């Protein structure tokens, strides 16, 4: 019995360890995820300036002849 | 007290299968964290990347402009 | 200039080689770096919890002990 | 074949001159990221103090009965 309860204790806890670290884990998952969505934002943002910027030099050499 | 342990080496068993899948479970948690940051990297250099064509074609812009 | 363009252009491809290598043992570094932040992250959650634990301690305590007075 | 080689050696020099720019500003990043680092080292160490600190106290507390 003594060595048998022991562990169940043991790994009751240590389970108990693990679930709390999984959903802590969650939420940095989650952060991290729309971090990522945020800077997928910002260089989507900058492809279109790039493009408008590229076709308005192009329009204003153009327009220079 | 037959059954108290019985319940208790079973109980025993299925957490430590608990404690396996928890622990595969935790590295690969890992590597999706480490792909998931190099990725941010990748994407934080674009931006600068980025942001310098725009300075760049700007300042063509603005060259012309006043050259004209 | 023939000659020491086919020298050069050689040497140079050895260059970018190097630059290469460099750059995937920059990107290693980079992500070893990366991964110590976020052991150091999940330790400051794991630091905030415990103290967190211990001031429950105390708050139930010095609660017990009013009653008690 | 020396056209060739001259197109050839002005691309090489441009892809040596994005590596050497790339260096340069990953070094930049990488001292960023370590004080980032010193940082949260700097956060671990003041909250393991107070974790020394709370436990010292309900020693006291505990004692004090």
């Amino acid at each position: 019995k003594q060595e048998l309860v022991t562990q169940n204790e043991l790994l009751k806890q240590q389970v108990k360890i693990f679930e709390e670290d999984f959903q802590r884990e969650r939420s940095d998952r989650e952060r991290m995820n729309e971090e990522k969505e945020e800077l997928k934002k910002q260089v989507e943002k900058l492809q279109a300036q790039v493009t408008l910027t590229n076709a308005q030099l192009k329009t204003l050499k153009e327009e220079e002849k």
